[PDB]
Formats: C-alpha cells, structure tokens, sequence
C-alpha cells in the first residue's frame, strides 16, 4: 500500500523527477488498476492530480497519460468515476473543466475523455440550491454555466457529443441555464449571451420544446423560477439573419419614428393549453419579480385586451349580483316578524357561493397559499358567510333560536366583505392592500400585547377589592372602558389599599393610553408607508388573477370566441410607441 | 396660510373621502347587524347608527346590557367595531395624511 | 440617396396628409409637419435640412394640414423635460437665424396660436 | 492579540485574525482556516477554535458578545467562526433551554395567580 501513497504523494506534490521514479519503479513492480485507484472516493491518479492542480501540473498530467497509454489501460481510466455516494459520475474531464483548465480539458478530449458523461451524484443535484452545485451533470452543461466560451465552443464542435441529452432531472442545457441564471439584473449577464450562443448553434426547436419530468419547456421554467431577464430575451427575440429568422418570436411589420409594428408568438404564452407562462407568472406565490415579469410584452397587452373584452363585464355584473344578494339579505332579516322570494332568492345564491368556494377551496393549493396574501382570506370568509347563511336558514326551518345570531353575523360579515369589490377601481385597491397589510403587520401585535397587559392588569385590580372592579369580568370591563375613553375614573372603589389602586391605574394609563396607542400610530405609519411605496404591483396582481379567474370560469364555446390571435403559431400584432426610446436613439 | 389652504385641499380630495365611505360602509353594516338582535337603546336603525357614532366619536357609555338576546354576540360585535374603527381606521388615517402632508407640502 | 433623389426631381413640397400622421392623439401616430423639410427638422438631421434649405424650389413658409410650420412641428416635438442632449433648440436656432425674417414667428395655424 | 482585537472591537483585524489562510510551504502552521475542497460556491474549511470557543476562561466569543463598551459587536458577530458556532450552540440545547424556562415560568404564574 505504500506505492499507491507514494504515487498519490508525488501527483499531489508536482515532482516531475519524483514522479518520474515512481512511475519506473511501478513498472518495474508489474513487470495498475488496482494501485492507481484509491477506495477512499474512488478516484484515480488524474482526478488526483488535477484537483490540487500546480504550476507544474500539465507536466505530471502528460506523464500519467503516457503511462497509461504504454500500459495500454488510458481508456480504461479514461471512465473512470467516482464510486462514492456524494459525487458519483465524476470524471476527470469534469475536473478539468470546473477548473478552468482549458489545455487540459481540450488534450483529455482528444485523449477520448467522455463527453456525454453524466454526474449524478446526490450532492450535485441537492433537493435546496444552498445545500449543493447544480449544473446540468454533463461537462457541456457545466461549461455553459461556468462560463467558458472556448471549451463550450469546443464540446459544440466535436462530433460524439450531443445536445438533446437530458440529465436526471430531465433538463437539458438551455433549462440548466434558466436555472443558474440570476434574476437581478447585473451589470455584466453572461448567461443571457451563451444561452444566445447556444441556441444559435442549435438552430432547431427541439430544445426550447423539450419537457423534463416537470413537464415545462424553458420558457415555462423560467417563469416559474422567476427570471424577469430570461424572460423577456425569450419573449422578444428577433433574428435578422437568414435560414434563423424561425428561430425569433417577434418579427417587426413595419417602422416609422416610434411607431412600431410587431407580430409576436403565443404558442405556449396564451391561456390555451393546460400550463401557460402566464398563468404560471401570474398564479405563482414564490416568486418576487412578478411585477417586473408581467410589464413586459405579450403579457401587458394580452393582459389588457383580456381584461376589456369580457373581465370589465363579468366583475360589473358580480359585484350587482352580490350587492342586490347582500341587500335581500338585510332587508328580510331585518323585516323579521315578497319575502318568500327573497328568501328563495337568498337560498340560492347562498348556495352557489357555497359551493363555489368549495371547489375554488378543493383546487386551490395547499401549500403556502394561506401564509401569503394570495386572495385565499376572501375564498374563506365567503366560504364562511354562505355556510352561515345556509345555517341560519335550517335552523329556522327547525324550531331553534340561534337562527337569529346566524343570520345577524351574516350580514355584517356580508356588509364587510363588499371591500373586496373595491379592487375595480386603482384608487381603492391600494386602499384594500393598505388595510390588508396594516392589519397583518401591526394591529395583530399591538392587540397581543394588549390582552397580555389587560388580563393581568384585571386579575391584579379585581383581588384587592373587599365596587365596580368586583369580578374579573366587571374588572376588564372596567379597563377598557377606560382605555377606549367612556366611563369615570371613581376613585373610591371599596379598595383595601386605596393608594394602590390608584397606583395600579394610573400606571396601566400610563402604559395603554401614553404608550401603546401612539406607538401603534408610529409603526402603523411606517408600516403604510413602506407598503404604500409597493401597492400599485400589489393591485396589478390582484387584478391579474382576477382577469384570470374569470377567463377559466368562461364556458367551452365562449372561450374559442374570445379566442384572439391572427394565423401566420398564433400571432398577435402589437403596435408600440416609444418617444421617449426614439427620442434617446435618434439624439445621437 | 396658502401652504395651510392648499394643505386643506389637497388632504380633504386625497385622504378623508375614502376614510369617510369606508366609516359608512362599516357605520351602516354594524348598524343594521345590532338594530336587528335586540328585543334598550339600541331599538331602530338610527337609534343604533347614532349610538354607533357616539361610541366612535368618545361620548356616553358602553352599557353592556341592552335587552339583547345574546348578550355575547351583541359584546362580540361591539368589540369587534371598536376594533375596526378606533384601532385600526382613525391612526390609519392619521398615517396616510401624515404621507399625503409630507407629500404635497 | 435622399440628396440624388432631390437632385433628381424629387418633391420638395409634397404634403403627407395621412390620416396615421396627424393623429388625435400623440400616442396614437407620429406626427413630425406633413412636409420632408420637417421630417428632417424633427428626425436630427442637419446635413439633410441644410441641404433641403440651401435648394431654390423649397419654401419655408408652407403650412401643412394642421396649419402647423416647421417652427410649430418642432415646438410640438420638443420635450419639455431638459435632457441632457437637446438637439431641438439648437436647430430651431439655426432654422431661425437661415430665416432672417419675422414670417415664421409670426404666422398663426387653425388654432391661431404663435 | 486576537483577544485583544474582540475587546476593543476592530472588526477588520478580527476577520483577518479569524479568517486566515497561507498557502506558502512551512507557513501553513500560522493559518487558521484550511480549505478542504471547492467546488463552485460550495466550498469546505476546517477553522481553528482555540481561543474561539467558549472553552478556556476567556474567549473571543464571550468577549464579544458581553461587550457593552463597543458598536460593532453586530459587525463582529456576523462573520465566521461565530455565527455557524452561535447558531449551533443554540440548535443543540438553547431552544430546548428557553421552551422549559417559558413552560415553567408560565405554569409558576398561572399557580400565582390562581
Ligand atoms: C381569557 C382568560 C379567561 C380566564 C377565565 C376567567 O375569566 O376566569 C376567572 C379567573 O381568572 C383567572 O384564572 C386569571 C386569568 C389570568 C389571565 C392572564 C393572561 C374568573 O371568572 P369568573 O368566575 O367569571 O370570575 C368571578
Ligand atoms: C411603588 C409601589 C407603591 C405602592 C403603594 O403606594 O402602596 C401603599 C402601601 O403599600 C403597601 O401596603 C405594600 C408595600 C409594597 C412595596 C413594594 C415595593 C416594590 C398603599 O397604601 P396602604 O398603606 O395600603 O393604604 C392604607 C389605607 N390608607
Ligand atoms: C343611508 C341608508 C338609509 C336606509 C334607510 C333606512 O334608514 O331604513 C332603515 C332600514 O334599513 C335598511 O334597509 C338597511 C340599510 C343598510 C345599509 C348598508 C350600507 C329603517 O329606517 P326606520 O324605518 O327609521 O327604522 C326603524
Ligand atoms: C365568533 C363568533 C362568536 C359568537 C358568540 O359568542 O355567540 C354566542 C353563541 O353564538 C350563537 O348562538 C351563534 C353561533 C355562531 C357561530 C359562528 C361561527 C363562525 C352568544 O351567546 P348565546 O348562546 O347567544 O348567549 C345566550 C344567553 N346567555
């Protein structure tokens, strides 16, 4: 065992004349697979040498394949791959390449190093992006997000390789990029410019059409990772050369100054098939450019056109039908001993909402939904007045009396939830989300506290006394009358220790009415502002996927006449205006 | 005192109106859910809107028995307007023209 | 090729009266004066302007549809906010001063408007 | 020195002395940090808790986090080897620590107050 160390030692150090001896007494021992491989990783004397690379280390390297080319075992290295668990399918090309050794890389290529060779090694593709390197387990697809032109160029030009390989997790090099790709927008974006590389290279569809076992295409991948840059690079790119112009999506018609025509693709962008990029980009609750992905085209457009067609409609006649619903409501509970009608009318409704919100509750996703403001509060509190109103009615169809406390929640949860009809109109949605974030934020701590502070101020008050602070109940009654500003502070209580009473009170003023309440206004303040200076994306969203909502409950044949798009793939012709681009261009 | 005016003007056009249909709107649905339980004071749909207001604006008392049948879920949603309106609506309103004076001035 | 196409018999003087470049709104079309002396006026193109200004069967006084000159058509065009290249002062300059004359600042469109 | 350097607070000094690597031969000795292997982002050091570690009388650690005559104990709180060794430290036992003193302290003043 002490060879293998001794060559192991030497490879690490660089001695070429250390080297040099150890090879001619190896040689002279087997006048090596075994002796060359090490069971600690299963690893092998290149994987050694070109991890702890040296000045010196392309001279050690040659050495070690002519050594294994006179011992006529250099193709049976050449596979050679990790047998450990961690990093299993490593290769010494892939070394090479992560290192950025580009001679070394190109001279294992021609040494017959395998280039379709795949890593799968748990570590490689870890269930977290933090808890390991994910590239694509192929050295193209390493190359590519390690940024080496040369070497990607390299691997493109040599003819065993291939592209269409899919990896484990079924993505191949373009979805690779996608995923290492960074949603900031850096000063310098190399990814954006290999992918560009890349796929003209290509020249075909077959890869920005091939699905992994998530079942997405590039585009639907990048939207679902959130990569606004990505995005809208695939979204508009045009191709002025020829033979490659079926490669673009948006082809310019016509250009005058700032008017501009442009016919853009809806292939996969359109609410048609089973998963859209707009669906994706506007239903997805991890993500946090949402706003910066869907202010680009075709998505505003299309978003807009949606929207006037049929969506302006559908919420007018909602929010009748609830209104004139919510007034039947009230009148026939408040006229309590035409009304059958109304009751009829109240019955129904009250069940379609139900059930409705069933269904919307049974396809909504599980996950994340509730902790995000992802209109799931509505659907529930919906849920909830329609189940209250339909209890209210078989209990008073039953000889119960609690028909008359069902149908009184009710209506005030009915006469609260017209807000959610408010988000029509810009003025009033960043009054809706101003609300929603106040309350999620602020209201709910201070109230906490409140509790905390008025419990124990009570049960202190209503122990010492041998008046009006007899019981506990009597107690924190007492204190928040006090607090919300009704009542008399009397003085004289019955009290054993008037003096401490006095103490007590005023110290529990001191810390609810000097206190808490001003410092709820204080952070109440900076909570609207901070969430005031991002509402507007809020609203657009909600708006979104309300646009949304209403363009999937629309029926079969409605759906195939609100279909718009003009036959060139579906085409949609934009025209543009940008004065303020043409003006920057044209000062020049 | 122009600054003051236009302070005025542009305070009342941004901020007040929403708060003001956003109090009626709230003012109302609690009026009519309280009107409609009781078998004291709170006997008519005015009656209830104005001891609503007096209870907002910091006049009278809050006397929890009012002839009610469910003394709880009367206490409930008393408790639950209080916090609606001077937890929530009034400071929320100081903050949004707190932005709007800074704002415009 | 715009200086052979004058030279060779081009109209000067042709009025582009299109329904798409006198919009009614400015988003809704581009709008440069109805006229290649504008277009090259509001396009930035000094060498074309002067060229078409030093030509004897060009006038200056021409008015197109909306009434508008070329003083007019680049008031329009102007921005108002001062960005750091402002070509549009600068050639109205040099328009005026190859003018010489009072007729330009003084002639008023449809609107009756200086 | 390096105790030195937490005590009055120099979060620069305190970085280096921490984070310190030497890749010369016979030099290694005075490193602190030795990388084990890189990949990528992913990379493995060992690092040396000597006088880090709340083991002696006094350590780094400590005196950084009961300094109260210092404004960059955040600063020096914030790099390694004290954050992967404080959020250990309260992973292995300081949660569990803190529920039962929250438990027991709750139940005593529930007793209280009944
Ligand atoms: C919410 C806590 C409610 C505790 C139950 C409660 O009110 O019990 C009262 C006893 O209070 C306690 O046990 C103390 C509560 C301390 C809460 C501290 C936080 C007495 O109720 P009663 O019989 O109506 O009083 C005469
Ligand atoms: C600070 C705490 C102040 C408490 C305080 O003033 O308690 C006075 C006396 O306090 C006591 O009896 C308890 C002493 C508690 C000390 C706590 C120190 C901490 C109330 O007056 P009284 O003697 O009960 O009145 C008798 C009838 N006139
Ligand atoms: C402003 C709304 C005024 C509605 C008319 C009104 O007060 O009618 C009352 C009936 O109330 C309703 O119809 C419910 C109003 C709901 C408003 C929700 C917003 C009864 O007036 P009265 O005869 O004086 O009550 C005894
Ligand atoms: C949360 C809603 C709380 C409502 C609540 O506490 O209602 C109490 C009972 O509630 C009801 O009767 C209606 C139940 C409505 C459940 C709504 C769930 C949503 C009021 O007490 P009471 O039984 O009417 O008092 C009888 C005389 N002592």
């Amino acid at each position: 065992r002490r060879l293998k160390k001794r060559i192991f030692a030497a490879v690490s150090e660089g001695c070429v004349e250390e080297l040099v001896e150890l090879l001619v007494e190896l040689q002279e021992l087997c006048r090596l697979m075994h002796k060359l491989t090490a069971s600690d990783t299963g690893a092998t004397c290149l994987m050694k040498a070109l991890l702890n690379i040296n000045p010196n280390t392309k001279e050690i390297v040659r050495i070690l394949l002519a050594f294994a080319e006179e011992n006529d075992i250099l193709g049976r290295f050449i596979n050679a791959e990790y047998t450990e668990e961690a990093y299993e399918g490593q290769t010494a090309l892939n070394i090479a390449i992560e290192r950025r050794q580009g001679d070394i890389a190109a001279l294992l290529i021609a040494a017959g190093a395998d280039v379709n060779a795949h890593a799968k090694g748990a570590f490689f593709n870890p269930k977290y992006q933090h808890e390991g390197f994910y590239f694509g387990e192929t050295p193209l697809a390493l190359a590519a997000c390690t940024n080496q032109p040369e070497i990607v160029q390299l691997l493109m030009e040599h003819e065993q390789t291939d592209i269409t390989s899919r990896d484990s997790r079924g993505n191949n090099i373009l979805h690779a990029l996608v995923t290492v790709a960074e949603d900031f927008k850096t000063q310098n974006d190399f990814v954006k410019r290999m992918y560009d590389m890349i796929l003209l290279r290509s020249g075909n569809w077959e890869l920005e059409t091939t699905r992994n076992n998530d079942g997405l295409t590039p585009l639907q991948l990048a939207a679902k990772m959130g990569k606004a840059e990505i995005l809208k690079y695939i979204l508009s790119r045009e191709i002025k050369e020829k033979r490659l112009r079926s490669l673009s999506r948006k082809f310019t018609d016509w250009a005058y100054g700032p008017v501009s025509s442009s016919l853009y693709d809806l292939t996969n962008v359109d609410t048609t098939t089973d998963n859209s990029v707009l669906e994706i980009t506007v239903y997805n609750t991890n993500i946090d450019n949402r706003h910066e992905m869907l202010t680009l085209e075709p998505l505003h457009t299309l978003l807009h056109m949606k929207w006037k067609k049929f969506a302006k409609h559908m919420f007018f006649l909602s929010f009748c039908f609830y209104f004139f619903y919510n007034i039947t409501l009230t009148l026939v509970s408040y006229y309590r001993p035409l009304q059958l009608l109304g009751r009829m009318f109240v019955l129904i409704w009250a069940m379609c909402i139900s059930v409705k919100e069933g269904i919307a509750i049974f396809l909504l996703r599980p996950s994340d939904l509730q902790s995000i403001l992802s209109d799931a509060w509505f659907h529930f509190v919906f849920f909830i007045q329609a189940v209250l109103v339909i209890l209210s009615v078989f209990l008073y169809l039953f000889a119960y009396k609690e028909y008359l406390a069902c149908l009184v929640l009710a209506m005030a949860l009915g006469w609260a939830n017209m807000l959610y009809y408010t988000r029509g109109f810009q003025s009033m949605g960043m009054y809706s989300v101003m609300i929603q974030k106040v309350i999620l934020h602020d209201v709910l701590k201070f109230l906490f506290v409140y509790i905390v502070f008025l419990l124990g101020f009570g049960v202190a008050l209503a122990s010492l006394i041998e008046s009006s602070y007899g019981s506990f109940s009597d107690a924190v009654l007492e204190l928040f009358k006090l607090t919300i500003g009704l009542g008399d502070l009397n003085i004289q209580q019955n009290s054993k220790y008037p003096i401490l009473f006095l103490f007590l009170l005023i110290t529990y003023v001191i810390l609810t009415f000097v206190l808490l309440l001003n410092m709820l206004i204080a952070l109440m303040g900076e909570t609207v502002e901070n969430v005031s200076k991002e509402s507007e994306r809020i609203w657009r969203l909600q708006r979104a996927r309300t646009i949304l909502e209403f363009e999937k409950m629309l029926p079969e044949w409605l759906r195939s006449r609100f279909r718009m798009g003009e036959l060139c793939r579906l085409c949609l012709r934009i025209n543009e205006v940008k004065w303020t681009e043409w003006k920057t261009h044209v000062s020049f």
